[PDB]
């Protein structure tokens, strides 16, 4: 019986489901969105897969008699897919190399650190607005607005252009065959929004990251083409805040349900950085990441046939007991080195410095401002986003004063 990634087994106590699969076959056939695929749940296997470049990240490449379909582009018209997939994460070397090197020249640690004061101020202002007591949805009031405001400032997106794309991005995070048309339509809205944003930045340059990317170049890697610039801007906008929203929300939930863990962090401030790493290891937002077998590729003693769609379960790998002992225990003091929540290999997250900064500042500020913060509902009643693309929490009631 081939597992169906659409079943509740993968959205209800799903890490137990992953453990059962890993135990039987760390690399096994599955069904998803009406197509055959291979799910990799073992840590060694997942790391090997992400390191094997025969497993391509480019959905635009064409192969004779093959119709390449990445689950994440469900409902996307071809031109829209291209707008979404002409960037680092959707490119293979040598294209990937050139794009990443050019973007790395401007998306630096220096630029990220320069934003630290802004992240702190935005965080402070959002917390100032929730009051001192009562129940509030910490996602709508904090976890979601902080990252979205930060990415907008990083990319030169004016205030008048912010309270809208969040809704489209949300529809895109879920992959429901029933809403394939609406998903494709939300995608087109994001494209149109980015096209107007780039147009505005080209005519009115600033000191933001997008303005800089419009000018970036180098003798060897040349520069970003119009299509590359637009697509990179699009992914930087979406990935630039959604993963962070998931981190802050999941992090808040985990600390609220692990009193011992929270106490330790509050006790020793130097322990916060690793707490964020453990939060990402425990429940990775990018639960699975997709690859396409350009050639036959053997992983874990299993021959993945050419043209196969491979779903590397980053999250499942993080709970492989062979790599992370007592994997189901959330321990902010554990050695988290090696987790795959930021990827592995040439596509390793470019936003890691900003993600860690946002998580550290956000959680430190939230739990520091509200010492009696408690969950507004039973832990078992929290609703987890039904998505293998980006796991997270969209609504989380909390009691500001316990
Ligand atoms: C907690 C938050 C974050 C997590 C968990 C995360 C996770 C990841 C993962 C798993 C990958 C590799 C994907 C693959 O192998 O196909 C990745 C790639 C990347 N991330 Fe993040 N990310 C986060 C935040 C950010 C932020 C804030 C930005 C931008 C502002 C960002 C920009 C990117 C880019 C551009 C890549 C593509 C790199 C490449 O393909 O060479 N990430 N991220
Ligand atoms: C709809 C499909 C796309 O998803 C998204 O952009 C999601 C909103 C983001 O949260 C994803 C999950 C990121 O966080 C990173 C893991 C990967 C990202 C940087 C890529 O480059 C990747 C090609 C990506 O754009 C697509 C999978």
């Amino acid at each position: 019986t081939v597992p169906d990634l659409e079943s509740d087994s993968f959205h209800v106590d799903w890490y137990r489901t992953y453990a059962e699969l890993r135990e039987t076959a760390p690399v096994t056939p599955v069904r998803f969105l009406g197509q055959d695929a291979w799910l990799v749940t073992g840590y060694d296997e997942a790391k090997a897969a992400l390191s094997d470049l025969r497993l391509s990240s480019d959905p635009k490449k064409k192969y004779p008699g093959v119709e390449v379909e990445f689950p994440a582009y469900l409902g996307f018209p071809e031109d829209v897919r291209n707008y979404f997939a002409t960037n680092m994460g959707t490119s293979d070397p040598p294209t990937h190399t050139r794009l990443r090197k050019l973007v790395s020249q401007e998306f630096t640690v220096r630029r990220v650190e320069a934003m630290r004061p802004r992240v702190e101020q935005i965080t402070a202002e959002l917390l100032d607005e929730v009051g001192d007591s009562g129940v509030v949805d910490i996602v709508d009031r904090f976890a979601h607005p902080l990252p979205i405001k930060v990415i907008c400032e990083l990319l030169g997106v004016d205030e008048k252009y912010r309270g809208e794309f969040g809704r489209w991005s949300s529809e895109i995070l879920v992959m429901d065959p029933e809403r394939a048309e609406q998903r494709g339509q939300a995608a087109r809205e994001v494209v149109n929004f980015i096209l107007d944003l780039v147009e505005r930045r080209r005519t009115e340059p600033g000191d933001d990251l997008l303005s800089a990317l419009i000018r970036v170049q180098d003798d060897d890697d040349g520069r970003l083409s119009a299509d590359e610039l637009t697509s990179i801007a699009l992914v930087l906008l979406l990935a630039g805040f959604e993963a962070s929203v998931s981190l802050i929300g999941i992090g808040t939930y985990l600390l609220l349900t692990h009193p011992d863990q929270l106490a330790l962090v509050r006790r020793d401030p130097s322990a916060l950085p690793n707490a964020v790493e453990e939060i990402l290891r425990y429940i990775a937002p990018p639960e699975t990441t997709t690859r396409f077998a350009a050639e036959e590729v053997e992983i874990g003693g299993v021959a993945i046939p050419q043209y196969s769609t491979v779903l590397v379960a980053n999250g499942a790998a993080n709970r492989d007991p062979k790599q992370f002992p007592d994997p189901h225990r959330f321990d902010v003091t554990r050695d988290t080195r090696g987790h795959l929540s930021f990827g592995q290999g040439i596509h390793f997250c470019m936003g890691r410095p900003l993600a860690k900064l946002e998580g550290e500042v956000a959680l430190r500020a939230l739990f520091g401002r509200f010492p009696a913060l408690s969950l507004g509902i039973d832990a078992d009643d929290v609703v987890w986003r039904r998505s293998l693309l980006l796991r997270g929490i969209d609504h989380l009631p909390v009691r500001l004063d316990g």
